[PDB]
C-alpha cells in the first residue's frame, strides 16, 4: 500500500491516446509504470501504434464500436466538446469538486484555464496540457553562413531575400554542391506562417490555423485577401527553392537531418531544442552557428512574432462513458496536479533521469548532455505528453543553454509576440454550428493552402471558386456565431 494510492484494489482502466501523428500510450513507459505503483491504477493502449494520423484514429476509435475508458491526446478538445454534449464523455465537475482537491485548487486560481475548457453546456469534459512558459518559438539563421558569404543579418524581408537566395547559390557549405535548404521547419504550418512576412497573419494563437480578433473583429487567416496575396509570394519562395521542398513530408526530424549535414540555412521552431543543435553538432560540424534572428521587417513595417506558449492547449484526457471507475479515475488524474504528479509528468521518474538534489528535481549529466533535445527525450519515457497535466518550466531552464536564453530574453525584451487570441464563449446553438462545419473547412482551408505553395493552383485564379466553397462548406455560418459570440461578451 502507498499513501497515494487511489483504489484498495489494483485497478487496470484502457486508454485511447495516439498523439502527434507518431506515438501512442505505452504501459511500459517508466513514467507510466511509477504512476501506477503510486496510484495502484494502471493504464493498458488500446491504440494503434501503426498509424501516422492522430486525429484519424481518434475518428476510427470513436467508429469501431465500445469505447476505452479513457481517451487522450493533441488537438482534441473540440471532440472532446462536441462529443462529451452528445454523452460519450463524462461531465468532470462534480467528479472534481467531490474528489479531486489538486484540480478543484488548481482551477480555482487558474479561472482562466477552466473558462477555456468548459463547453457551452457548462461542463468540463476533459482535463488539459497545461503548459508553462511565456514565448515559443523564433526564428534562428545561420550566422557561420552569414559570415562565410560576408551577409549581414537580414532586418527586412527583402533583405532576407537576397540572404536565403545567398544561401542556396553560392555554397556556404563549402562542397561544391548546391545542396543547402535555406529554409526548413519541423512543421509544415509554419510554411504558411511565411505570410507574416507580407502582413498576413496565419494564426491567431499556438493552435494552428485559429481564429483572430482586429479591431472588435473575428477573422479567420485563410479567408482574408491578405493571406491571398501573402501566400503569392509564398508560393514564389518555394518555387526559386528558398523553402525546402519537402516541407509538406520531411516533419519531425528536419532539423537532425538538415541541420546534421550541413544543409539547413534557417528555421521558426522552438528555442529550447532549436538551440541545443548547437552543442550536439559542434563535434562534427565545429564551426555550426544558429542563432536567434529578430523578425524580419515585413511589408507593414513591424516585426511580427505571431506564435506564443498557449495555456492551456487543446491537448488532454477524458473519462468516458463506458468507464465503470469514474471516480477511481479522477483520482488518478488529479494525481497528476499533486507535486509529486506533477515531478514525473515533467521529469521522468527519479534515480533514472534526475535526482533530487537540495530538494528540486535536477537532471542528470546523460540526459542534459544527450544529442537528442531533453523533451524528445521525455517522450520517450511517457513524460512531457498531452495528458492532462501541468507542465513545469524548471524542467526547460535546465536544457536552455545560453544561445536560447538570449533569445528568449530578446523576443521578451523586444515584444515581438502578437497579442494571442483567447476564444469565446459560444452558446449551445451556436456551437452547434462550429461543430458542423468548422472541422471540415479547416481541411480543406490546409489543402487549399498546400496547392498554392506548391504551386499546383494558382491562388490568384482559384481565390473566387475558393470564397464560394467557403460559403457553401459553413464558414461564413461560423464566422458570424464567433462575432456574436464575441459582441455578447465584449
Ligand atoms: O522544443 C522545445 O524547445 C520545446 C519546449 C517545451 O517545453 C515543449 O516541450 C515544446 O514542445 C512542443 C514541440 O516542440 C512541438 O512543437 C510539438 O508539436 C506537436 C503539436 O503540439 C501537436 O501535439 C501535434 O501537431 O504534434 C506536434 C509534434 O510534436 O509533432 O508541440 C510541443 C508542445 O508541447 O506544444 O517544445
Ligand atoms: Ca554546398
Amino acid at each position: 500500500r502507498e499513501a497515494t494510492w487511489v483504489t484498495e484494489k489494483p485497478l487496470t482502466l484502457k486508454i485511447h491516446m495516439h498523439f502527434r501523428d507518431k506515438w501512442v500510450w505505452d504501459e511500459n513507459w517508466p513514467v507510466a509504470r511509477e504512476v501506477a505503483r503510486l496510484t495502484n491504477v494502471k493504464l493498458v493502449g488500446v491504440a494503434n501504434r501503426a498509424a501516422t494520423n492522430s486525429q484519424e484514429q481518434f475518428n476510427l476509435m470513436m467508429a469501431s464500436g465500445q469505447l476505452p475508458d479513457i481517451v487522450g491526446g493533441d488537438n482534441l478538445k473540440d471532440k472532446f466538446i462536441r462529443y462529451g454534449m452528445e454523452g460519450a464523455f463524462i461531465p468532470l465537475n462534480k467528479l472534481i469538486d467531490q474528489n479531486a482537491p489538486n484540480l478543484k485548487a488548481f482551477f480555482k486560481t487558474h479561472p482562466e484555464v477552466q473558462r477555456a475548457i468548459t463547453a457551452p453546456d457548462g461542463n468540463i469534459y476533459y482535463l488539459p496540457y497545461v503548459p508553462d512558459g511565456l514565448v515559443s518559438r523564433g526564428y534562428f539563421i545561420r550566422q557561420d553562413w552569414l559570415d562565410k558569404l560576408h551577409l549581414k543579418t537580414p532586418q527586412t524581408v527583402d533583405e532576407l531575400y537576397t540572404v536565403l537566395k545567398a544561401f542556396k547559390e553560392k555554397d556556404p557549405n563549402g562542397n561544391g554542391k548546391a545542396d543547402e535548404i535555406p529554409f526548413i521547419n519541423r512543421d509544415p504550418e509554419e510554411v504558411f506562417r511565411l505570410v507574416n512576412f507580407w502582413g498576413a497573419r496565419s494564426t491567431g494563437s499556438n493552435t494552428w490555423m485559429d481564429f483572430y480578433v482586429e479591431n472588435g473583429k473575428i477573422k479567420h487567416p485563410f479567408a482574408e485577401v491578405a493571406f491571398k496575396d501573402g501566400i503569392k509570394h509564398v508560393a514564389q519562395w518555394y518555387k526559386e527553392g528558398l523553402i525546402d521542398p519537402e516541407i509538406f513530408t520531411r516533419k519531425a526530424r528536419s532539423r537532425e537531418q538538415t541541420f546534421g549535414n550541413n544543409i539547413g540555412g534557417m528555421t521558426h521552431d522552438w528555442f529550447a531544442s532549436t538551440a541545443l543543435f548547437n552543442d550536439a553538432l559542434s563535434k562534427n560540424i565545429p564551426g555550426f552557428k544558429l542563432v536567434p534572428m529578430a523578425p524580419p521587417i515585413n511589408s507593414k513595417g513591424q516585426r511580427w512574432e505571431e506564435d506564443a506558449r498557449q495555456i492551456p492547449r487543446p491537448d488532454g484526457w477524458a473519462i468516458t462513458a463506458t468507464n465503470k471507475n469514474p471516480v477511481e479515475t479522477i483520482k488518478l488524474f488529479d494525481f497528476y496536479f499533486g507535486p509529486k504528479g506533477r515531478e514525473l509528468s515533467n521529469f521522468g521518474v527519479p534515480g533514472l533521469t534526475y535526482d533530487i538534489k537540495n530538494g528540486k528535481p535536477v537532471y542528470k549529466d546523460t540526459v542534459l548532455k544527450a544529442a537528442q533535445p531533453v523533451n524528445n527525450q521525455m517522450y520517450d519515457i511517457g513524460a512531457q505528453i498531452p495528458i492532462g497535466f501541468w507542465q513545469d518550466y524548471e524542467y526547460e531552464r535546465q536544457w536552455t543553454n545560453d544561445v536560447a536564453l538570449q533569445g528568449i530574453d530578446m523576443y521578451i525584451k523586444n515584444k515581438y509576440v502578437l497579442p494571442q487570441f483567447t476564444g469565446v464563449n459560444l452558446t449551445v446553438e451556436e456551437r452547434e454550428i462550429y461543430d458542423k462545419y468548422w472541422p471540415d473547412v479547416k481541411t480543406y482551408m490546409f489543402e487549399m493552402g498546400q496547392s498554392w505553395v506548391m504551386g499546383t493552383k494558382d491562388p490568384e485564379k482559384t481565390w473566387n471558386d475558393y470564397q464560394q466553397q467557403l460559403k457553401n462548406r459553413g464558414f461564413y455560418q461560423v464566422m458570424i456565431v464567433m462575432q456574436k459570440a464575441y459582441d455578447r461578451q465584449y
